[PDB]
């Protein structure tokens, strides 16, 4: 059982509400929504899924909510996006149990963070890792050849180029919020 978004290489990632708009002109199935507002939430989610659009949705980055369990079972029972993104191990477990789309977060920051984010994907065992940055071609290549789980690259990606590289590394798909490339592929 692969992942829901075979064949679909850009995942376009929303910062805005008008930037949501701009993807639901498109043939890509899934999104990215970034930064959102709790108030907001559950209409921004059924009116991006009335768009046959399916959502993933950044529990860290929802201002006036907490990523904890009960925030987490919120976003499960009440919003419910197509899947879930957290870089908290305690969301990606809880997600899970609501059979949600958990995929976790990691930066690609040092060796340090690598080490640690490792051991957190062993002991959560998320459906999928988002890496950040996604111009970083062979950390994506030596991540997939760990354990496999599936991995999609984000952050920083300007070209296709880039897309392609980093594809080609072992990144099931990319997550992008540059505009020009939402129509380039």
């Amino acid at each position: 059982l692969e992942l829901p978004f075979s064949n679909q290489s850009i995942i376009p990632a929303a910062h805005n509400q008008k930037d949501m708009e701009k993807i639901l002109e498109l043939d890509l199935t899934y999104m990215v929504m970034l930064e959102t507002h709790v108030a907001q939430l559950k209409a921004l989610v059924k009116y991006a899924q009335a768009g046959g659009k399916k959502v993933l949705l950044h529990a860290d980055l929802v201002n006036g909510l907490k990523n904890d369990d009960y925030a987490i079972d919120f976003l499960c029972t009440e919003i419910c996006p197509d899947g879930i993104i957290s870089t908290r191990g305690n969301a990606i477990m809880k997600a899970k149990q609501h059979k949600m789309l958990a995929i976790q977060r990691l930066f690609m920051i040092d060796s340090s963070a690598y080490n640690k984010g490792v051991a957190l994907i062993q002991k959560v065992q998320p459906d999928c890792i988002e890496l950040l940055p996604g111009i970083i071609p062979e950390q994506v290549q030596k991540m997939t050849q760990k354990l496999h789980i599936p991995v999609i690259a984000g952050g920083l990606i300007e070209t296709s180029e880039q897309v392609n590289q980093v594809i080609a590394s072992g990144a099931i798909a990319v997550t992008t919020s540059n505009k020009h490339l939402w129509e380039g592929h």
